[PDB]
Formats: C-alpha cells, sequence, structure tokens
DNA sequence: GTGACATCCCG
DNA sequence: ACATCCCG
C-alpha cells in the first residue's frame, strides 16, 4: 500500500539533528534559523585560550545553501547576529567556538538585548558551573501571538534579507543543572522566555520564567525527553539565585574582559561610579606591566 | 562528546513522517497543522462505497494531545476544517477516508475557498485520473510574508482556539502525474499556491502557479527528492488543460447533487429556478434525475 | 469524548 | 565593498 505512496519519496523537512564539537541543533529551513540549540557547560569548558575576535560569521557548510541564511541578510538590517550557544561556552575548543558562528546557530536579535540582558543570562549559565558540575542549556527563537483590539490572536513577525530570515518576537532558554554525577540531590530546571528587545537591569530573570509545559506548548517541542518528570526535579530559582549581574557587577566584569584585549578602560570605568575590585586591580597590573 | 550532550536526549520536534493507509504527512506541533501531506490517486481509489457523512473530524490519535488541534478550536472560529488529503480521493476505502478527517490532515480554511475554488482543484486532481494512470499530490499550508510600504517584510497569520491552531494565508499543492506504468512520456509536474481567501471563477489555475524551486524556498521543503531534476519533466499545464470547472459546469454539478438530498418540491423546484435564474442550460442527464425525482 | 445514526442548512 | 575603526 505504501510502496506506491512512497515511490518518489517524501518531502524533506531538514529537521534531523546535527551535532557539532560542543552543541547540537535542529534547523528551520523555512525560517532560516534554529528550532532549538542544545549545549553542555562545565568548569573546564569555559576555560581556555579561544578568542571570539578570531572567529567569523558564515553559513553552515552542512546546510543546503537553498535554505541557508547569509551575512548579507543580517548586515544593515538593523538586527544583530545572536548565537544561541555562546562562543564564551567554548573557551576550551577554538573549533567548537568556530562552529557556534555558523549561521545555523544564529538568529536576528536586538543589539542591546544580545549584548545586554540576554548576554547576562549566558553569564548566569557559566556561573552555574561554579556550583554545579554539569549544566545543559537549550535555546531557540519564538514567534508568539499577540491578542489585540478585536481579541484576535495574531502571530506577526518580520523577515529580513533576500532569504527572509525570521526575526523572533521572544527568545527562550531551558537550563538543566545537575549538582554532580554522584549526588542524590534532584535536578535543577527552569524555563525562561525573553522578548527580543532592549531590557534593562530592573527586571529580574525570575519574571521572565515560564513553566516547562507551557514553553513546550508554545515552542511545540519536548525538552529533555529522557528526563523522568514524575521523578524529583527542583526549581533552579529556588535552589539557586536566578540573579543576573547588576549594572555595577556587569560593568565591572566587562572591564575585566577588556583589559586582556587600556588607559581608556579605567577612565570610563570610574566615570560610571565603579570601584575597581582587587580581582580587577590584580588583572590590571599584570596586563599593565606586560 | 555527543554522549554528554545527549545524556537526556535532544528536544523532539515531532516532524517525523507519519504514514496512513492512503496518505502521509509531517505534523507541526507548534502550529497545530501538517507541514506537508502526500496522497496518491488512481482510477479505482476514487470509486467505492465510502461516504463522507459516516465520518467526523477528531484529533489524530497518534499525536500527543499537548500538540494536537481540537474541534473546539475550530467551531465558532469563523474558519472551516479544510482537509489536505481529500475524502473524495479515498472513496474506495472505508478507513482511508476516515483517516483524512484526523485534525492532523486539516488546516483552518476559508469556508468559501474550501468548498469553492480549492474544491475545483481537488476535482481537477481527480479529473487527471482519466488522462493519467497515477497522480501524486502534495498539499499543505503556508504563511507567506507581505511587504509594507516602508519596506519591512512581515509574516502575519492568525491563531485560533485554546490550543492556538495557525491559520495559513495560502495553501499549496504540488501535482505529479505519470501517464501509465506502461508508457514512457516524461512526467508532468506543477506547483500551485492559492490564497486562503474566497476566489471567484474568473481566475484560472495557471495564475496561481509558481515554480517548484520557488515553492520549495518559501515552504522550506524539498518535494519528491528521488525525482531527478535533470530528467525530462513536463509542465503539467502544457501537457494537460489545467482547466477547472467554470461556473456553469460547477453550478450544474452541485444542483445535480442537491436534488437527491433535498426532501420537498419547493427545494427541487427552486434548484432549477437557480439555473435559469443564473442563466444555465440544464442538460439531458439532469432532466432525468429531475423528472424522476419529480414523480416522487 | 466519540462511534453511529438519524435531521437540517449552504456553496 | 573592504579595511579600519567603534559600539553595549
Ligand atoms: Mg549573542
Ligand atoms: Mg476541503
Amino acid at each position: 500500500e505504501k510502496a506506491v505512496l512512497e515511490q518518489f519519496g517524501f518531502p524533506l523537512t531538514g529537521t534531523e539533528a546535527r551535532c557539532y564539537t560542543n552543541h547540537a541543533l535542529s534547523y528551520d529551513q523555512a525560517k532560516r534559523v534554529p528550532r532549538w540549540v542544545l549545549e553542555h557547560i562545565s568548569k573546564s569548558k569555559i576555560m581556555g585560550d579561544a578568542d571570539r575576535k578570531h572567529c567569523k560569521f558564515k553559513p553552515d557548510p552542512n546546510i543546503p545553501p537553498t535554505f541557508s541564511a547569509f551575512n548579507e541578510d543580517y548586515v544593515g538590517s538593523g538586527w544583530s547576529r545572536g548565537a544561541m550557544a555562546p562562543a564564551g561556552n567554548n573557551k576550551f575548543s577554538s573549533k567548537a567556538m568556530a562552529e557556534t558562528f555558523y549561521l545555523s546557530n544564529i538568529v536576528p536579535q536586538d543589539f542591546d538585548n544580545n549584548s545586554g540582558y540576554w548576554n547576562r543570562i549566558e553569564m548566569y549559565c557559566r556561573e552555574l558551573t561554579e556550583r554545579f558540575e554539569d549544566v545543559w542549556v537549550v535555546s531557540g527563537p519564538l514567534t508568539l501571538p499577540q491578542t489585540r483590539g478585536d481579541g484576535k490572536k495574531i502571530v506577526s513577525y518580520q523577515v529580513i534579507g533576500e532569504d527572509n530570515v525570521a526575526v523572533p518576537s521572544h527568545l527562550y532558554k531551558v537550563i538543566l543543572a545537575r549538582r554532580s554525577s554522584v549526588s542524590t540531590e534532584p535536578l535543577a530546571l527552569g524555563a525562561f522566555v525573553v522578548p527580543n528587545e532592549a531590557i534593562g537591569f530592573q527586571p529580574q530573570l525570575t519574571e521572565f520564567q515560564v513553566s516547562l509545559q507551557d514553553l513546550e506548548k508554545l515552542s511545540g517541542l519536548v525538552f529533555f525527553p529522557h528526563l523522568d518528570r514524575t521523578s524529583d526535579i527542583r526549581n533552579i530559582c529556588s535552589v539557586d539565585t536566578c540573579k543576573l549581574l547588576d549594572f555595577q557587577e556587569f560593568t565591572l566584569y566587562l572591564s575585566t574582559r577588556k583589559i586582556e584585549g587600556l588607559e581608556k578602560i579605567m577612565e570610563n570605568l570610574k566615570n560610571a561610579e565603579i570601584e575597581p575590585d582587587d580581582y580587577f586591580m590584580s588583572r590590571y597590573e599584570k596586563k599593565l606591566e606586560e
């Protein structure tokens, strides 16, 4: 019965997973963006001598150029290029970091968001490695509806470039953290949904928190399926802080990262009512005397 | 490496092929609709004892109810439950028809478009069976962008129901036909995208025709991968008519049908009043079903 | 909640 | 566009 139906094959969705040195993903050929991107983080992965300024954005060679995004779509569009698996999670491997610049990892993102609030969540994930031995993170874009005047719910999103790359309304991140491979403690988990726009330091990460069941219904995905849900799972914002770097800390940490790449860093640093920490002063003198 | 990544598995998109008796589809768990639906038509298949009335729409059992559409999402939505694998194409099997009524084969479709223009395409699909041995149809939904005045391109589609089933702006349909298992005539292929609006009889099917490559880029799909593009493939609107039923033929057909259904003299007496009020010439075939029903 | 089975309407 | 420079 089916040999006749399947004579000329079935339409190909391009849905199959694609693993890389340190991240996997499913690609949406219609939207020219990922559907989901999964990564693993540890204290050792965020340490290394891999440099982001050395990488470059470019289409995933493993993606058929037909349904591939291109830098020509992003540049000048008013939207930035936001990796769903940060380069900063692949300090250990310059290769893994390079694969996170394949445009199959990137979506159109608000500049202030990509560098601001969203960035600070990526930071909060790498922080979880100081308290957890293993941290799994799934990220992806979303195009959610908006009820308006007539009460009709309308999904409305922009598409940029000659290839009409979908610009998402919100971004999501599902953080799964395990204390250790030998601990009896339950797993920490929390879903979050951020709007693709500038967000200040006033809103807390907990405000953008959603339930996993809801994020699955909206994204149409089932996250971490092997994970037993009747088993004991805990809220990551209850076990942990769900605390992002406030303006002071956040501005302090950036300066810590800039000195490695001089006299202007300190000048703008103090102007913003910041007291250079000893951890920053130490790194300052070392780089100052080099 | 992967061992560490996959430790709890990857997220499930639910896009794996789902084969049924006489059709296959890839479901969209987010949009609550199929991405593509692949059916096969033949002379024998459009002929059988299968009757629509016996069937009803219902959520597809194979789909997780979390990502399933429901009749409650459609009823009162202002939209109809339009099937992508038609029931009229599965009249030979009592089960293959019933499976088309799974909401995984359905999209929210304009009432007029579904029983009007879209219908004539599905009729013309079943009409290709006369001129062709085998026919392969791949129909599905679309949410195409629209350019504003300032230059932004925007995808703006509607969502309905508690479960938020997406309402496509357009529907597409790829036709692929073979003359006979015996013959050798190169295959006939055509691709068409139809707005989800009410369409008159004024437009003809060649107007809504787009390239397969174009349809593939817009949909994000590659249709019939095995089919060699280098091979001799024929524009089905050159080897065949690509002719739908005009108003007269179409109005004649429905009138012919509504007779047996009608259960009074007024209705039957009005059916013909519509043809002569619409300037249609009743044919002898209809004069029989009319005069026979008149006796009764 | 849906299988079957009646009833009715429209394009 | 491509090299050199600057944003959050
Ligand atoms: Mg980024
Ligand atoms: Mg229909």
